[PDB]
């Protein structure tokens, strides 16, 4: 197994050139989680069967070549287990690849366990024994070591033979489409991206707050994610979620207050007075221009009983057309489909469940039952 290591713009360019003409690549990466927003990326790696590259995109700056080879429609691109990955891909890119298909979507499809990880998958497929003693290693120290340089190597080296195996196991069974389909969704999700404004819908307690402490919630997380972003730290290391919350709960108005709700000596010092004008400026706000009060899903007439339903139709649905249960619907999308039918909450897009290759299955049953539930 012999790599190459890419760190300047003209051997990306010469990489991409020889690269253009063939079929497919597997593809992975490397990265560290720190306390940044982003993902801190160490490594790009890519195999076309020929041509095993490790790509260094500390010392890349034009990515134009790498880019037309993945939106390029003639070069199939694959991966194992990428949602961080997607998520590398759109913070460096801009774009995510496409076609781009994972193995471990298509494992799924096929019997396996979604969460079916790539050394099991290799073990299998090949009968080697992946070694994971540098897994866990520092990818932004430099040079990276021969042992990493391989670790990471191995990631696409392996991936590629398999790629043709699991795409004739998928399509001989018969879901092919819908394995492509729950790639795409996948690939939907990861490009969504949450507008500051919106940044409180996703405090899973935002529910409890009365309208006027809703309000200021909605403030201090638009505030909080765009210094997150300006920052480039993740959110927490701003200001720690349950400190957001107890400051648009409690409405402080004074620092010494701020320390009593628990806030840290930083955060204060740092945040403090943002924090206490973002309370007064919500405790002027105008009622017109206040946050209608979220309605929590469990608390609906129905909600336990509809979810039991739903849990066993889904049973039903999974012996039937012998599929996992849990590739068929998680709790997540069980629930997006009742804040769709009693309408508790915006949603773009409807519900996952009902639309794409689960909806051709189950959407007819699905509707049926809703019928039992007052809208
Ligand atoms: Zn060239
Ligand atoms: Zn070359
Ligand atoms: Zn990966
Ligand atoms: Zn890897
Ligand atoms: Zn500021």
């Amino acid at each position: 197994m012999n790599y190459q290591m890419i760190t300047t713009d003209d051997a990306l360019a010469s990489l991409c050139e020889a690269v253009r003409a063939f079929p497919a690549i597997a593809l992975d990466t490397e990265f560290v989680r720190t306390r940044t927003y982003y993902p801190q990326l160490g490594l790009i790696q890519l195999f076309d069967g020929e041509h095993l590259a490790l790509i260094d995109p500390l010392g890349i700056t034009d990515w134009s070549p790498l880019k037309a080879i993945l939106r390029d429609p003639s070069i199939t691109k694959f991966l194992h287990a990428g949602s961080e990955d997607l998520e590398v891909f759109l913070n460096v890119f801009g774009e995510l690849p496409q076609p781009l298909i994972d193995t471990q979507i298509l494992a799924a499809f096929c019997g396996r366990p979604m969460s079916w990880g790539f050394a099991s998958m290799v073990e299998e497929y090949s009968g080697v024994t992946l070694d994971k003693s540098e897994s866990r290693t520092d990818w932004l120290a430099r040079p990276l070591t021969e042992r990493q340089c391989e670790y990471a190597a191995a990631d696409v080296w392996y991936l590629l033979p398999i790629t043709a195996k699991l795409m004739v196991e998928t399509e001989a069974s018969g879901w092919l489409p819908a394995a492509l389909d729950e790639c795409r969704l996948m690939q939907m999700r990861r490009q969504e991206v949450v507008a500051p404004e919106d940044a409180w819908r996703d405090i899973t307690n935002a529910w409890q707050l009365r309208t006027r402490q809703l309000a200021c919630l909605q403030l201090l997380a638009d505030w909080r994610l765009r210094k997150a972003r300006e920052r480039d730290l993740a959110v927490n290391f701003v200001v720690r979620e349950e400190h957001l919350w107890s400051v648009a709960r409690y409405m402080p108005g004074s620092l010494g207050e701020l320390d009593s709700l628990g806030l840290s000596g930083s955060e204060i010092r740092f945040h403090g007075k943002t924090l206490l004008a973002l309370v007064e400026k919500a405790q002027t706000l105008p009622e017109d221009a206040l946050p209608q009060p979220m309605l929590n899903l469990m608390d609906m007439p129905g909600y336990r009983k509809a979810f039991k339903a739903i849990k066993s139709l889904i049973t039903d649905v999974s012996e039937t057309h012998k599929i996992s249960a849990e590739l068929l619907a998680s709790r997540r999308q069980i629930n997006q489909l009742l804040n769709w039918h009693w309408k508790l909450k915006p949603q773009n897009n409807l519900p996952e469940l009902i639309s794409g290759w689960r909806g051709e299955l189950m959407a007819e049953a699905l509707h049926n039952l809703l019928q039992e539930y007052p809208q």
